């Protein structure tokens, strides 16, 4: 519409020079468990800008994510919605942060702004009204249901998306369980950020297991091995490397003599897993490097963006960016690095969201050009 | 459009922020000689903003200002475009002015950014190329031209409209003569603000000359006494009260008797032009108080805008801000009240572009209905 466009600009704007204030006053005016809490509120913010571009993509290329989505055909979600909510969640955020930073209130103490930004993020997704995109949030909330539970579902075209999201989003998962680590040790007036009791390898790998049980699913219902084993098969690494980084770590800690053989095969299992993701990505997920490409030489028959020099810079890019996802995992695994650790992972985390990105418009892309994840018909 | 709305909403929001880091800047971190130079760029950017609203308000209650301001019925102006020039100036005078507070610069002294922001506002409105409202400035300034030298040039309407919204603009006019004095008695490491020799009074009525000698102009081409001549009664008694103002105030600094007889003379004179410009705003400006109307009792035949109650708040609400015009123009041109100066003009002059906002929808009205002024036809 119109008055879409003019919210769309009006939080964009606040937002802008919101960061400006934010890097302004971060220059001037342990910080580490405070840019540890915000950073799920950052990836996530990130990632619902970087949808709205998706959706963009997607509308004007050509390919249609209504009927793939299985989404109702009238009253859609364009692009400029995604930017005018994850723009007034961005706000939010910066106003929590900027709370953060400075100190407003006396009284209020400075460990409330965090509960109560993550606290308005929840209830403006669980809102039982019938405002504020009703029924987009309980659709997205009945999907998060049949994701959470997800050898007891049918495996949809939305299911198996948002498993994935979430299999790039696992720093958001860490954080929030970091921060209700946190605030049982906090002092109002630290055996977190490390291994508790294997704790930051469950929810390290949990959407790694959503994932893994979806595709064995799918393999339960179909009967087919290829590919729905194939594909538990990049999804299982992720287990072995991290818990072996796990072990690799504690061994060091106790000084056993295997620490050595642990951190072999730990590179061994790394280096398996992404050469495993990369070339998924390459060939399945993406349908490029077909036989059948005359001047579209490593790419597939018929593409669908214009300029081929996105595809040969999105190969490379995410050739970069997928041995920088398994490093930050196996790093935020690993109680190894007390410095490196969270700055290396703070760094990684939003490039890892960008690498979704992309994989997002061209796994669409091949989706609906070829029908890759036989969904329909 | 729609990227028209989209930087309206990015412009508006930075500048609800940006005047919120104003407030509380003020509020935390002899200002006088700097709340003196941003007044008019806070009167113009607040009369552009309603000047937008004035757009609308004409564009969708029915009267066309396309015929009568004999512009271009293609490539118009919208109420988008003034709101978004209105707020790409605002977003100019909150930086001049949050620069002014801190001082981002060690090298840079703080008189410079009044500079700059006046300097950036004046060539954004003679940009000789064909950005940025080519067509749009490039009328403005013929029509700035042919107003500044009314007598040589046949008046239209956008000549008596621009003559009329400078002479509710006044304050602009006095900031620029007083910024212009005070930059010449700066330190770079008080003969202003008081009538240097009578310079304030001749800054302060030359929007009263200019709709004068316009008016005595419409006369010698119609050669029509009424109204080209009642009309002139209303703006040379401004010469009056000014020139009265400040005879009484000279003659109580060097403390003659007659003060006592110019004081009486200049209240009689004051109310005068009090009643005569509101008597001639309530019944030719805006044709109310016509002997025809039944059910619209104190109002014309018929009516443009919905509800009555807009009429009859505006009846109110000019009553009571004309005799603020007029206290704000003769303190302004008196030195008699040193502190109650330049708080009670602060104060009043935002009121004033206001009144001629509203003035401004019930002339325009006015004028579509029923030819007031003799433009056409």
């Amino acid at each position: 519409p119109a008055w879409t466009t003019f919210r769309v600009g009006l939080f964009c704007g606040i937002f802008i020079v919101l960061n400006i204030t934010l890097v302004l006053a971060a220059v001037f005016k342990s910080i580490w468990p405070l840019i540890r809490i915000y950073r799920g509120g950052f990836l996530l913010i990130e990632f619902l800008f970087l949808l709205g571009i998706n959706t963009y993509g997607w509308r004007q290329a050509g390919v249609n994510h209504v009927l793939i989505f299985e989404l109702n055909p009238r009253s859609n979600l364009s692009h400029q919605h995604l930017f005018e909510i994850a723009g007034f969640l961005g706000i939010l955020w910066c106003l929590s942060l900027l709370a953060c930073f400075f100190a407003p209130i006396s009284v209020i103490p400075t460990y409330v702004y965090p509960l109560a930004l993550y606290g308005f993020m929840v209830f403006f997704l669980i809102n039982p009204t019938k405002t504020f995109y009703y029924k987009s949030r309980f659709w997205l909330l009945k999907l998060l249901f049949r994701v959470f539970t997800a050898p007891f579902h049918k495996v949809g075209f939305a299911d198996f998306w948002l498993a994935d999201q979430l299999n790039s989003l696992s720093v958001i998962l860490m954080d929030l369980e970091y921060m209700i680590c946190f605030y049982s040790l906090e002092l109002k007036w630290g055996i977190c950020h490390k291994y508790t009791y294997g704790v930051r390898a469950i929810v390290q790998c949990i959407p790694a297991w959503l994932r893994f049980i979806q595709c064995l699913r799918r393999y339960r219902d179909t009967k087919r091995a290829f590919p729905h084993l194939v594909n538990a098969g990049k999804y299982s690494t992720t287990f072995f490397m991290v818990t072996f980084a796990a072990l690799y770590s504690t061994h060091k800690e106790r000084g056993h003599s295997d620490t050595m053989v642990f951190f072999y095969l730990w590179i061994v299992f790394y280096i398996i897993s992404s050469c495993y993701t990369l070339i998924w990505d390459l060939k399945m997920d993406w349908g490029l490097f077909d036989k059948n490409a005359g001047e579209n030489t490593f790419l597939r028959e018929e593409i669908v963006y214009p300029q081929k020099a996105y595809y040969y810079c999105a190969i490379i890019e995410d050739v970069i960016l997928r041995f920088a996802w398994t490093i930050q995992i196996s790093i935020t695994s690993t109680t190894l690095l007390p410095h490196s650790g969270d700055i290396i992972a703070t760094v990684f985390a939003p490039l890892e969201v960008f690498r979704r990105f992309v994989w997002n418009f061209f796994r669409l892309e091949n989706e609906h050009l070829n029908n890759c994840g036989e969904f329909r018909a």
